[PDB]
């Protein structure tokens, strides 16, 4: 009702995260969502739509749909918010990843390379779900799998007492 609690917030993010693109997977719809940590991703927001609004699952699904205005390009998301849809990340030069794989894929490793961000690619072709964090690609990983990196990578609270003001 006034502010929020930082574990809930993180906690939210994870579960809207894995609920989209397991909900894109099935359907074998391409999705691209970077998550800005301590590098500012704001010039890369700056080149799609702004949205600045509250994550869901359903809101990340909806973006994704494609053949839509919003569907071209990553989602970034940024505090608590989805910041962009339809952004520019910048592709990695790498001749190390397979040739199988697409540009949501190169995008999400040239993202990784030059921030600390972490970045869920769902392949349009297989439905795989993949990840990227400092220039390393993880992927085709299990729901599983995607659940443990992304409670690692993405909470940084404890068990400890809920407060609007920890922040
Ligand atoms: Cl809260």
């Amino acid at each position: 009702s006034y502010g929020s609690r930082i574990e809930r917030e993180q906690h939210h993010l994870i579960e809207s995260i894995e609920k989209s693109t397991q909900y894109m997977a099935k359907r074998r719809i391409g999705a691209l969502i970077s998550v800005a940590r301590d590098t500012g991703m704001d010039d890369y927001i700056e080149t799609g739509i702004p949205l600045n609004a509250k994550i869901s699952s359903q809101l990340l699904i909806n973006i994704f749909i494609p053949n839509t205005p919003l569907h071209d390009g990553a989602v970034i998301i940024k505090g608590n918010e989805i910041a962009s849809a339809a952004s520019y990340l910048p592709l990695s030069d790498s001749p190390f990843l397979s040739k199988e794989l697409g540009t949501r894929h190169r995008a999400a490793l040239g993202i990784s390379e030059v921030t600390d961000s972490i970045t869920i690619v769902v392949s349009e072709e297989t439905g795989g779900i993949s990840l990227t964090k400092g220039g390393e690609l993880f992927r085709d990983v299990s729901e599983e799998e995607l659940h443990k990196i992304l409670l690692k990578e993405l909470v940084t609270v404890t068990a400890k007492k809920p407060s609007i003001f920890s922040k």
